[PDB]
C-alpha cells in the first residue's frame, strides 16, 4: 500500500515520503511523461512501469508484509499482486537510497509542462 511504501521509504532514506517524494520531478509521486529529471526521478518512472506490469493489481491499498534481514529487505509471502507489490516498492526504496547523492530540492513540487513527451518502459 501507499502507506507502506512511504514508511518503507522513511526507513531506507531517513527522508519523509511526502515531501520528498511525492511531487519530485516528472514521475514521482504522479506519474506520467517527460524524461526523467535525474536519477531519483528515475527510480520513479521505474516504479511507475513496475506498477504498470501489474494490471490487476491495487498499489495503492494492498498491504503486503516484509522483514529485515540486517538491513535487507525480505518480503514475506502473501497473495500473488502483494508479492509482485513488494518487489517493485523495496526496488525503488532501494534505488532512492541509492541516488540520495545526487537527490535534489530543486525537483520538489516540479511543474507538469516542464514534463513532455512519451518514454516507454
Ligand atoms: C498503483 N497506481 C498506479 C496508478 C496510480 C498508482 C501509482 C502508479 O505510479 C506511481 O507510483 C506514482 C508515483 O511515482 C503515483 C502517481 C499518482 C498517485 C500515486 C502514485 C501506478
Amino acid at each position: 500500500s501507499l502507506l507502506e511504501f512511504g514508511k518503507m521509504i522513511l526507513e531506507e532514506t531517513g527522508k519523509l515520503a511526502i515531501p520528498s517524494y511525492s511531487s519530485y520531478g516528472c514521475y514521482c509521486g504522479w506519474g506520467g511523461k517527460g524524461t526523467p529529471k535525474d536519477a531519483t526521478d528515475r527510480c520513479c518512472f521505474v516504479h511507475d512501469c513496475c506498477y504498470g506490469n501489474l494490471p490487476d493489481c491495487n498499489p495503492k491499498s494492498d498491504r503486503y508484509k516484509y522483514k529485515r534481514v540486517n538491513g535487507a529487505i525480505v518480503c514475506e509471502k502473501g497473495t500473488s499482486c502483494e508479492n509482485r507489490i513488494c518487489e517493485c516498492d523495496k526496488a525503488a526504496a532501494i534505488c532512492f537510497r541509492q541516488n540520495l547523492n545526487t537527490y535534489s530540492k530543486k525537483y520538489m513540487l516540479y511543474p507538469d509542462f516542464l514534463c513532455k513527451g512519451e518514454l516507454k518502459c
